[PDB]
């Protein structure tokens, strides 16, 4: 976690591990440089937040959305470290287990579940991210535990509110699709669910979830 000599945590592949779904090109940019510069800014500006928690930064320096000037870094640190672990080679299908039923608890069926987050990452305009995330006041009316689909603007995520556990993400500013979709950003987030999605890890972070809110 801390912000040490904190360096850039690579992807959990290689950099042409998504072809040809995500080209090297693409992560090329977009950890090489948007992410690499994410991590290099942050720590300059990071000071009574060294050592810090990266999500402790976050946190403070939402400062109820009147940010303070570390956040946008801290917070597309986070999002994009996130974002790599959200994707494998040969992803896509569908998930299995606690966390398909509870897809299918708090959606009807996971096609319901899909379409709402395809709707999310298409309608948020501009920069920004989709989110499926675990709601429970336990974390910081009854409903309450369980899943929900959020879409965020620029570098807003999750941990920001909270009593939300952020399990799977979509990054939709255009620099994560451009290279390979250009404006067709409907297919990328199709093909992002189709093709990449890392349902193991979206799995795992809903124990965490669970664990945290019982
Ligand atoms: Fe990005």
């Amino acid at each position: 976690k801390v912000n040490a000599k904190f360096e850039l945590k690579p992807p959990p592949y290689p950099l042409n591990g998504l072809e040809p779904v995500m080209s090297q090109q693409t992560l090329e940019f977009h950890w090489g440089k948007h992410h690499r510069t994410y991590v290099e800014n942050l720590k300059k500006q990071v000071t009574e937040l060294d050592g810090k928690s990266l999500e402790e930064i976050i946190v403070t320096a939402y400062n109820k959305g009147d940010i303070l000037p570390a956040f946008n870094n801290a917070a597309q640190v986070w999002n994009h470290d996130f974002f790599w672990e959200c994707m494998k080679p040969g992803g896509g299908g569908k998930p299995s287990g606690e966390l398909l039923e509870l897809i299918e608890r708090d959606f009807g069926s996971f096609e319901k579940f899909l379409d709402e987050f395809k709707a999310a990452a298409a309608t948020q305009f501009g920069s920004g991210w989709a989110w499926l995330a675990y709601k429970a006041s336990k974390l910081d009316a009854d409903e309450d535990n369980k899943l929900v689909v959020i879409k965020s603007p620029n570098a807003v995520n999750p941990l920001v509110w909270g009593g939300y556990y952020p399990l799977l993400t979509i990054d939709v500013w255009e620099h994560a699709y451009y290279l390979d979709f250009q404006n067709r950003r409907p297919d990328y987030i199709s093909v992002f669910m189709d093709k990449l999605v890392s349902w193991d890890a979206v799995s795992s972070r809903l124990e965490q979830a669970k664990a945290l809110s019982a």
